[PDB]
């Protein structure tokens, strides 16, 4: 369960579920893997990720989330809350099927 995160001329190799959630962002050109205790930023596609495996699941257009680090989703506020204390939101289309 080991992903590459391709940074540029280096690589982060980190297991499936340190990662809480994936974001795209309009400020970057890179994606962001919110780990447990940080934040790095990579190159990828939200939509390859979420094919990588059933856990993880593209909620949001800027968000694709980790199901095994999710502790609870707010349906009616559309936020989606980690184990580490983040957030990200879900789109109307989609928050019910996380």
């Amino acid at each position: 369960e080991t992903i590459e995160l391709k940074r540029g001329s280096n690589s982060v190799y980190v297991q499936y579920d340190d990662i809480m959630f994936f974001e795209s962002s309009t400020k970057s050109h890179r994606l962001i893997a919110h780990l447990d205790n940080r934040q790095i930023e990579f190159y990828g596609n939200l939509k390859e990720l979420s094919q990588l495996d059933d856990r993880f699941f593209r909620c949001h257009n800027s968000f694709v989330v980790n199901r095994h680090n999710i502790e609870s989703i707010d349906s009616k506020e559309r936020i989606v809350y980690f184990k580490n204390k983040e957030h990200c939101y879900a789109s109307v289309r989609n928050v019910k099927k996380i």
